[PDB]
């Protein structure tokens, strides 16, 4: 089997991407944030504290003839951005782009933090990291991908995120028309539960490539590119007037600037992030100070190849017995 679904930016900055997901019988379609940096499929629901729901579409398990309470199961998650959610668990039928899993754990939110409530466009998350990170207790649950894997034509999914445009998540096949050149594959460590890999280096603009190992995670659920302070300083030094602002919480730059590209290494291959992808617009409405899309990972504890980086590539998440990651230009 295979699946193919379009993923759409939630706003003009590509702050996140939502993908429609069918849950239950009859189908209830919710727009979920596909997150290769976590492993829970959780939704706004009829059980979510009413004051914490503001415009989201909710899953109502009592209206699904295939929903079953997973007795005794609870979940609770905190994300790197400080947001959180928790609740109980149902199993139900879940379909993405024509690919159907029966008995998928659907984690129903009883509580969500303010940042979720405040984002009316995201109805929940669909985790695509390794199932070892799933938070369901006392019986850990499998991700949608893990459940689908054996049925897929090939045990892979691909992320093709657009810049200020829709893109595609495919399951079970590699669309050879979706990228240019060849796909370069690189080793993955699953020791922390993430799609963790090592970039071979970087360049700023038309500058020379610096060969250096950068361990990080491929994370579709993180907006920006978070890299070591040395790398980030080298990037922003090429932008007149750019500075790290402790008050704003990262590098800012004059909105009048033209940003250089940023290249990262995948083996001997190179992925080029155009400068425009690194512009996240005014820090507040009407400001001439703009927020940068490359930020320091210092104090995160891990480097994160988030959407800024991934949307410059066609990315293969290869869930073979020994997983790997593939990157192609597009």
């Amino acid at each position: 089997s295979t699946g193919s679904a379009t993923t759409t930016p939630i706003d003009s900055l590509d702050d996140a991407y939502i993908t429609p997901v069918q849950i239950g019988t009859p189908a209830q379609t919710l727009n979920l944030d596909f997150d290769t940096g976590s492993s829970d499929l959780w939704v706004f629901s009829s059980e979510t504290t009413a004051s914490e729901v503001d415009g989201q579409t909710i899953y109502t398990p009592s209206k699904s003839t295939t929903a079953k309470l997973l007795s005794g199961a609870t979940w609770s998650i905190s994300y790197g951005d400080g947001s959180s959610s928790s609740g109980d668990v149902y199993t139900d039928t879940v379909s993405v782009g024509g690919l159907t899993v029966t008995g998928q754990a659907v984690e129903s939110a009883k509580k969500v933090s303010s940042s979720f409530t405040e984002d009316s466009t995201i109805d929940g998350l669909l985790g695509l990291a390794f199932s070892t990170l799933n938070t369901v207790s006392p019986t850990q649950q499998k991700t949608f991908f893990d459940n689908a894997k054996a049925s897929l034509d090939s045990p892979v999914f691909t992320a093709d995120l657009g810049y200020h445009a829709p893109g595609t998540y495919n399951f079970g096949f590699i669309d050879t028309t979706a990228y240019t050149g060849s796909i370069t594959y690189t080793a993955v460590s699953t020791k922390q539960g993430f799609w963790e890999w090592t970039s071979t280096g970087y360049a700023v603009g038309s500058g020379t490539f610096k060969s250096t190992s950068i361990d990080g995670i491929a994370d579709t659920g993180t907006t920006l590119l978070y890299l070591p302070a040395t790398v980030v300083s080298a990037y922003w030094a090429q932008v007149s007037g750019a500075k790290s602002s402790s008050s704003v919480g990262g590098y800012v730059f004059p909105c009048s600037a033209t940003l250089p590209s940023f290249t990262f290494g995948v083996g001997s291959a190179r992925i080029v992030i155009p400068g425009d992808y690194i512009d996240f617009g005014p820090i507040s409405t009407g400001s001439s100070s703009c927020f940068g899309g490359i930020q320091s990972s210092a104090g995160i504890g891990i480097n994160i190849f988030g959407d800024v980086a991934l949307k410059a590539a066609f990315v293969v998440f290869n869930g073979a017995t020994t997983p790997t990651l593939g990157f192609a230009s597009k």
